[PDB]
Protein backbone atom coordinates (compact mmCIF):
# COMPACT_ATOMS: atom_id res chain seq x y z
CA UNK A 1 0.00 0.00 0.00
CA UNK A 2 1.37 3.56 -0.41
CA UNK A 3 2.47 4.02 2.67
CA UNK A 4 4.48 0.89 3.40
CA UNK A 5 6.13 2.23 -0.23
CA UNK A 6 7.16 5.67 1.54
CA UNK A 7 8.48 3.18 4.44
CA UNK A 8 10.56 0.82 2.01
CA UNK A 9 12.10 4.21 0.74
CA UNK A 10 13.00 5.05 3.89
CA UNK A 11 14.26 1.53 4.03
CA UNK A 12 16.66 1.75 1.72
CA UNK A 13 17.56 5.45 1.76
CA UNK A 14 17.73 5.97 5.71
CA UNK A 15 17.93 9.95 4.92
CA UNK A 16 15.11 10.52 2.61
CA UNK A 17 11.61 12.62 2.94
CA UNK A 18 10.21 10.09 0.61
CA UNK A 19 7.39 12.92 -0.29
CA UNK A 20 9.85 15.54 -0.40
CA UNK A 21 12.48 13.40 -2.41
CA UNK A 22 10.63 11.87 -5.04
CA UNK A 23 7.22 13.38 -5.50
CA UNK A 24 6.86 15.58 -8.20
CA UNK A 25 10.30 14.75 -9.43
CA UNK A 26 10.87 14.39 -12.94
CA UNK A 27 8.15 13.20 -15.99
CA UNK A 28 6.95 10.32 -13.93
CA UNK A 29 7.29 10.52 -9.75
CA UNK A 30 4.35 12.13 -8.96
CA UNK A 31 0.62 11.30 -10.72
CA UNK A 32 0.80 9.68 -14.11
CA UNK A 33 3.63 10.37 -16.48
CA UNK A 34 4.37 11.42 -19.56
CA UNK A 35 6.89 11.97 -22.56
CA UNK A 36 10.44 10.17 -21.87
CA UNK A 37 11.60 9.80 -17.93
CA UNK A 38 14.31 12.78 -18.15
CA UNK A 39 16.96 10.58 -15.92
CA UNK A 40 17.70 7.63 -14.38
CA UNK A 41 15.93 8.10 -11.32
CA UNK A 42 12.65 9.27 -13.34
CA UNK A 43 13.26 5.92 -15.04
CA UNK A 44 12.69 4.35 -11.71
CA UNK A 45 9.15 5.91 -11.58
CA UNK A 46 8.43 4.93 -15.09
CA UNK A 47 9.25 1.61 -14.63
CA UNK A 48 7.02 1.41 -11.46
CA UNK A 49 4.29 2.79 -12.79
CA UNK A 50 4.74 0.09 -15.34
CA UNK A 51 4.50 -2.37 -12.69
CA UNK A 52 1.62 -1.10 -11.49
CA UNK A 53 0.01 -1.23 -14.66
CA UNK A 54 0.99 -5.30 -15.32
CA UNK A 55 -0.45 -5.74 -12.18
CA UNK A 56 -4.32 -3.83 -12.85
CA UNK A 57 -3.49 -6.59 -15.35
CA UNK A 58 -3.66 -9.96 -13.35
CA UNK A 59 -7.67 -10.96 -14.22
CA UNK A 60 -7.32 -12.40 -10.62
CA UNK A 61 -6.12 -9.41 -9.20
CA UNK A 62 -9.31 -6.93 -8.51
CA UNK A 63 -7.71 -4.10 -5.76
CA UNK A 64 -10.10 -1.54 -4.03
CA UNK A 65 -10.92 1.19 -6.33
CA UNK A 66 -9.04 -0.17 -8.55
CA UNK A 67 -5.94 1.39 -6.74
CA UNK A 68 -2.95 -1.14 -6.23
CA UNK A 69 -1.69 1.47 -3.58
CA UNK A 70 -4.31 0.34 -1.49
CA UNK A 71 -2.97 -2.98 -1.25
CA UNK A 72 -1.06 -4.34 1.89
CA UNK A 73 1.08 -6.95 2.24
CA UNK A 74 3.72 -7.67 4.32
CA UNK A 75 7.50 -6.94 3.95
CA UNK A 76 10.06 -6.27 6.81
CA UNK A 77 13.34 -4.16 6.66
CA UNK A 78 16.73 -4.83 7.73
CA UNK A 79 20.29 -3.08 7.83
CA UNK A 80 19.04 -1.66 4.42
CA UNK A 81 17.57 -4.64 2.69
CA UNK A 82 14.04 -4.97 2.17
CA UNK A 83 12.08 -8.55 1.89
CA UNK A 84 8.69 -9.03 0.58
CA UNK A 85 7.03 -11.76 3.02
CA UNK A 86 6.72 -14.84 0.87
CA UNK A 87 3.06 -15.67 2.36
CA UNK A 88 1.99 -13.02 0.61
CA UNK A 89 -0.56 -13.97 -1.96
CA UNK A 90 0.47 -13.77 -5.70
CA UNK A 91 -1.57 -9.63 -5.83
CA UNK A 92 0.18 -8.92 -2.06
CA UNK A 93 3.38 -10.14 -3.63
CA UNK A 94 3.11 -8.85 -7.08
CA UNK A 95 3.13 -5.10 -5.70
CA UNK A 96 5.06 -5.88 -2.77
CA UNK A 97 7.89 -6.46 -5.74
CA UNK A 98 6.97 -3.70 -7.87
CA UNK A 99 7.32 -0.96 -4.40
CA UNK A 100 10.64 -3.40 -3.72
CA UNK A 101 12.49 -2.56 -7.42
CA UNK A 102 11.62 0.94 -6.96
CA UNK A 103 12.90 1.65 -3.55
CA UNK A 104 16.42 0.00 -4.55
CA UNK A 105 16.36 1.35 -7.75
CA UNK A 106 15.39 5.05 -5.93
CA UNK A 107 18.90 3.97 -3.55
CA UNK A 108 20.87 3.80 -6.84
CA UNK A 109 19.76 6.57 -8.99
CA UNK A 110 21.71 9.66 -8.89
CA UNK A 111 19.51 12.64 -7.69
CA UNK A 112 19.23 16.14 -9.88
CA UNK A 113 18.14 18.84 -7.98
CA UNK A 114 17.30 20.37 -11.87
CA UNK A 115 14.43 17.37 -11.83
CA UNK A 116 12.76 18.23 -8.88
CA UNK A 117 9.43 19.75 -9.88
CA UNK A 118 9.96 19.76 -13.30
CA UNK A 119 7.90 22.42 -16.08
CA UNK A 120 6.63 18.96 -17.29
CA UNK A 121 4.28 20.57 -19.80
CA UNK A 122 7.73 21.84 -21.63
CA UNK A 123 10.12 18.60 -21.07
CA UNK A 124 7.86 15.95 -20.71
CA1 LIG B 1 3.74 8.16 -11.78
CA1 LIG C 1 -3.74 -7.13 1.48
Amino acid sequence: ALWQFRSMIKCAIPGSHPLMDFNNYGCYCGLGGSGTPVDELDRCCETHDNCYRDAKNLDSCKFLVDNPYTESYSYSCSNTEITCNSKNNACEAFICNCDRNAAICFSKAPYNKEHKNLDTKKYC
